[PDB]
């Protein structure tokens, strides 16, 4: 009982957008500080004040576009505390936390350039007021003269930024604002006015799109705001328990594995239906769909603050990566950009650290194999796939196939039975020439196989050669719980 | 204005003419030595009534009661006082109030409907001082 | 400059329902008294009062489903006076037409047997009442005693008849009541309550869907009634020029050719657009969209009646059947029926008659020429066409691929110019054999190439022989103005 799948190399379905591989960092726990900022003077290797570990490990993962600076954080934040001399940078300080402000507008641009990424930047609908708003804009964007643009030259950069996707509030169905769908229509449309243009840049403006299954928030922000956005988002957890006891990232049963895995296919389902309603008043899919929060969410690992949000990450959330990311895939006709929650000690994170020490964790493989899907051209495949998990509920695989620009072609494989192998027959019409292949897998031994910072390569690439290529058909055999990536090669 | 009016901040306008606000576009220069008393000169030396609009879109309630009351009241407060540093003695008087213009397009995109919700609150707060009397005008 | 298309042949996409080669007869002009009825001691050849000769050319078309007895009469028709001996009828007769209720319930129930084909009754809620509907589906339908069922039985029919389509009024938005949507859908909630299954009966209900662009009734009535219906219709003819001065049928122009064949493939977008508002209130597609009122509406012949609705039908209307009928098997996941209007002598006929001669039209030589695509399942295509019309606004070629019940494979194209022929190069894909291809076609040489009385088989199809088809591509030579059909078999 293989599953079946073939891949038309030659029928283009869409372009899988690079920013579907991004990534969302909040001023949360230490996903900013010490995660990404430890300062110019800290004794961990830093490049004006940014751990250079975490910084290889981002750009080698070809890191597309990062969202600042929330989260809910977005909604209280007023970034004029974030620019100007370090010491007058407002600071708070609660001892039940510290906020210095220390990284802020220039500090983040900064961020952006080194890893070679976009910013997404979200603005303060909830507590902020409309001008604010609106010079922050002018203050990143702006190459003439006025209070604003003077102060970023004061501050140390003279020409001023390009900056695309801005997010005209976060979450405000909740904790931006406990916001009805139309009343933030109306503040959407408003605050958006006057977000400007500037010289030569572009603004991308995204609303404030729904939570999980809310349809009607997406009926009424399309209805009354789609001709003055570029972009909507969605947010959607994959939380395998009740709110109240969500479960543990590792030492987690059997049925927690299916659950998680069925709750994260999910968003399928949820993308579609939104997607749905979103074609009735844009049938042309001007409109981006942005999925940026999604990602696993468990309880924090015991005895750490719960409002750090630090959980541990396994295969499990290897494989809800790789299968989220393929969902995207297909709807890549409209998703047009995704960011995981959140870069760096905080939810489904790609590293963790530990004062100088970091680990990559198996989220971070699966971005980093997943990345030559990057502005790839999705293939046409269609495929038939065995069964998995309590009364097959699940499929056992989930594949993707897109070409990259040299030609090469690439899929990737994510076998979602944690208990015996995957057999998968690939047929590959459409081709000229032959092809070779190599491919890679990223496996565990275990059902929850992590890393740690005394063992941070458990878990982790490896060669992967256990498949044949003969006749047009490529047979392979997956591991268990594994994501794998295969390159083929013309000529 | 017109779309400039729900643009302004009419405090940059006031002040000592040489230190106001400043801004220029190559791609236009702004240097706000017309504001709220120019204006008022001005409709003083033709015999014409001033008509002001405040600023709806990107304006705040507080922001356009106290322009109002800049210009208006006779007694003692931190806008009056600065109208008075500023130059000018004894309020003005003005009847021909705009609570925002083209709300609809360059004023903020609104609905009828929200528009009409920030109208009422909006003029709540632009009060009749001395023997001033308001006219307010809706977009 | 060829068209290009590959067929993967082993790619099912849905199944084409037969229902969508429907038909349509109203009470109006002479479609049902003429084109159907002559009556028993008629000169004309006739079983049980219905001519042969048209008889004979629907059971070949293989009429698959007959709408009756509206359009606009629906709503006014009283079924009770279309009932019982047959001479005491109700009688209505202007002089400024003549309706004797000999066609009536038994007449039309009698003539689908003969045909082989479904009834499709739509039943009257603009002028009608709860009780009277209720009352004639008991009458055709219930195999107990009552006064319904005993006075059916005294009219001659014993046992009950079948039936599944059932329409709860038909075109309510004007002619059947000028109702709100909302209106409409409180009635029709309440109309369809008392509609029951009897015996083993069971009714397929229809409620009345929009005209045209009409997206907002599309939307009501999803959201308000659609747990209480199996089918929603949708209407859209394609009229040249404006109403007043609709164009002729023969002797127009050429612009008035590209202009027809443009609005006709406006079909697309709107079948598109209302399935989209569909899809968010019924995901799983359970409710079917019926096209039950589509085709060409021109001026009537010059001399004749307006009100009797007679125009003429050249390969012009050939063009328009083939590439709607096309555009019905690209949505069959939705569309499930569709209706021509209407079917002898009324607007876009497949036949016309004058007394007791008869003539089959182009459109009639497309239905029967298409009639391979009933029930079969649709394949994979996809295609690159040439460009035609001014501005090349019109696709050059039209193409559809279905496999019959027996495996073989059926593609038809359209061309759409009048002016050349088009090059088709057809790539066949998964198959396992070697296959062989047999064609026909139907074109003219003139662009409103007719047929009369006089002139029976002006247009008509041929054998098709320009084509050649080696090393699993088809390369074929479309004469200018036709509808093609290639059989192509296995072995
Ligand atoms: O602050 C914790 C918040 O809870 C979640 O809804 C958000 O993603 C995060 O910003
Ligand atoms: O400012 C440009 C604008 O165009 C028009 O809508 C307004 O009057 C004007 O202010
Ligand atoms: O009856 C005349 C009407 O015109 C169209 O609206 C309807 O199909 C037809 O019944």
């Amino acid at each position: 009982v293989a599953s079946r799948v073939v891949v038309n190399a030659d029928r283009v379905k869409g372009t899988i957008n690079r920013n579907i591989y991004g990534h969302f960092s909040e001023h949360l726990g230490r996903c900013i500080y010490e995660g990404l900022w430890v300062g110019e003077d800290s004794p961990i290797p830093n490049t004006n004040g940014i751990r250079n570990d975490v910084l290889e490990a981002l750009k080698q993962m070809k890191i597309p576009v990062l969202h600042w600076p929330g989260g809910c954080f977005a909604d209280e934040y007023h970034w004029k505390d974030g620019v100007g001399p370090r010491e007058k940078r407002k600071r708070m300080v609660n001892t039940h936390v510290i906020e210095n402000n220390h990284f802020g507008t220039h500090e983040f641009m900064m961020l952006c350039e080194l890893l070679g990424c976009e910013p997404y930047i979200s603005g303060n609908v909830g507590s902020g007021t409309v001008q604010e708003m609106s010079e922050w804009v002018e203050y990143i964007t702006f190459d003439g003269e006025s209070p604003m643009a003077n102060w970023r030259r004061e501050n140390g950069r003279e020409k001023p930024w390009r900056i695309k996707y801005w997010g005209v509030g976060n979450e405000n169905w909740g904790c931006g604002g406990n916001m009805r769908a139309e009343y933030y229509a109306d503040l959407y449309r408003q605050f958006q006015t006057y977000l400007r243009n500037y010289g030569d840049n572009k603004l991308h403006k995204i609303a404030c799109g729904a939570n999980t299954a809310d349809y009607h928030w997406t009926e009424v922000l399309m209805k009354q705001a789609a001709p003055f956005m570029h972009g909507l988002s969605l947010h959607y957890y994959t939380v395998p328990g009740p709110w109240e006891k969500k479960g543990p990232a590792t030492g987690f049963t059997t049925d927690e594995w299916w659950v998680t895995l069925k709750k994260a296919l999910f968003m399928d389902e949820l993308v579609t239906k939104h997607s749905a309603i979103m074609d009735v008043y844009d049938p042309d899919k001007r409109i981006d769909l942005i999925v940026d929060e999604w990602g696993t969410w468990y309880d924090v690992e015991p005895g750490t603050n719960p409002g750090f949000l630090y959980q541990q990450n396994s295969i499990r959330d290897a494989l809800v990566a790789g299968a989220t990311l393929h969902i995207f895939h297909r709807h890549c006709d409209r998703v047009r950009m995704a960011n995981i929650a959140q870069l760096v000690n905080v939810m489904q994170s790609v590293i963790l650290t530990e004062g100088e020490r970091m680990l990559l964790t198996p989220t971070y493989h699966v971005f980093n194999m997943f990345k030559v899907h990057q502005d790839a051209e999705l293939l046409d495949t269609w495929e038939s796939v065995e069964r998995t998990g309590p009364e097959g509920e699940l499929p056992k695989v989930s594949v993707s196939a897109s070409r990259a620009a040299d030609g090469k072609i690439h899929i990737s494989l994510c076998n979602l039975d944690f208990e015996t192998g995957a057999s998968v027959d690939i047929e590959l019409r459409g081709l000229n020439g032959g092809v070779s292949a190599t491919g890679t897998t990223l496996t565990s031994g275990r059902i929850d196989g992590h890393n740690t910072f005394d063992e941070p390569e458990r878990v982790k690439p490896a060669p992967f050669r256990d498949f044949k290529l003969e006749g047009g058909h490529l047979n392979a055999s997956l591991p268990p719980m594994s994501v794998t990536v295969l390159e083929l090669t013309a000529g």
